């Protein structure tokens, strides 16, 4: 059987890997396991050292979950011997499966605009790539267009974890004036935030309404107390589509770059 490698950068939140695995298991089961899949953890910026993408030891295909700028420059100049799919990176050289990042931020903003909120805060974990920046830009720019103020000091850096969300909410709570809308650019951050808001008896959505970008398993925010509205990155379906592209590339039906663009759905909770 041919083998497809999922290269998994160490900078990625490890919990996200479950959706990729779920999506891959599910896609292969529907295709009677005509491919082996292998997951290859590698250290940030070290993709170029991986032998499974070399002339000599190559897998049949690879999907790169979160390619760094450094690694991408290496791929951009390399002439490699196997089809490579970039996940959420547009390329005019390599095929890719992406989500419309700017529009995801935009949907979060328009939900607030539609409810006539007059300002918002944002708790943001650092962007690991351009896609993440674009989600933020989509939110921020859309807020400006729709009369929602986002004061620069109401953007609060956080670590991408539930504990990071807890730390961020404690700072949010120190603000003299905290807005009534809150964007979190990860669901883990949002779960930590709600931990603190619940302890302090701040009402959701009445005192604060949250929208988060869905990165981890949808069920955590479906059944949290309270449920959290998300704009979801459809990782399971995207991962399945990566295999489709791989198969069509190996069979030479399609050519590079083929670029599939997913819609990241707004999933209303409440």
């Amino acid at each position: 059987k041919p083998t497809i490698a999922l290269y998994w950068s160490s900078d990625i939140s490890v919990n996200i890997i479950s959706r990729f695995l779920r999506g891959l298991q599910s896609k292969l089961a529907k295709q009677n396991y005509n491919y082996n899949v292998v997951i290859c953890p590698y250290k940030t910026d070290c993709l170029h050292l991986e032998k499974g993408i070399s002339k000599e030891n190559s897998f049949d295909a690879a999907i790169i979950a979160n390619i760094s700028n450094y690694d991408l420059e290496y791929l951009n100049k390399a002439s490699l011997t196997l089809p490579i799919i970039l996940f959420n990176r547009l390329s005019n050289k390599y095929s890719s499966v992406n989500v419309d990042n700017y529009k995801m931020g935009e949907k979060a903003s328009l939900l607030f605009a539609k409810k006539r909120y007059k300002s918002a805060a944002a708790i943001l974990t650092e962007s690991l790539n351009d896609a993440m920046d674009n989600r933020n830009k989509g939110f921020i720019e859309t807020c400006h267009k729709n009369g929602i103020k986002i004061s620069e000091n109401h953007i609060i850096a956080a670590e991408n974890s539930i504990h990071g969300g807890v730390d961020a909410a404690k700072k949010l709570m120190k603000l003299k004036n905290t807005p009534k809308a809150l964007f979190c650019n990860s669901d883990s951050i949002a779960l930590g935030v709600i931990s603190v808001l619940n302890k302090r008896q701040i009402s959701i959505p009445d005192d604060i309404e949250i929208v988060a970008i869905g990165m981890n398993d949808r069920e955590y925010t479906e059944f949290s107390t309270p449920p959290v509205t998300i704009v979801d990155i459809p990782i399971e379906e995207m991962a399945g589509t990566c295999i489709s592209l791989v198969e069509k590339l190996i069979n030479r039906d399609i050519e590079n770059p083929t670029s599939i663009l997913f819609d990241g759905p707004l999933i209303l909770r409440n």
